[PDB]
DNA sequence: AGACAAAACGACGCGTCGTTTTGTCTCGGCTCCCCGACATTCTC
């Protein structure tokens, strides 16, 4: 049967019917976090 | 099996669209300039 999951999972590519592939990234690929921070002084973060 | 990626749980919790309702400084004395309108007389 087919379960459904409600998530963030992104396309694997563009051409042909790769557009209807949705993966989850791998394991040990979330490399780089981000910190900014706006001119008043909160820092703000991010996963690229 | 390991350890990363993220979904799931929590009560909690604070934000958010759409509309309605609410709240908004107050009175006293005078003086002296100007103008407007409406009545009378007088000149043209």
């Amino acid at each position: 049967v087919r379960v459904f999951e409600l998530g963030s999972k992104f396309q694997v590519g563009q051409t042909g019917n790769k557009k209807g592939k949705y993966v989850e990234a791998a394991k040990g690929t979330n490399l780089f976090f981000a910190v900014y921070e706006d001119e008043k002084g909160k820092r703000s973060y991010e996963t690229i």
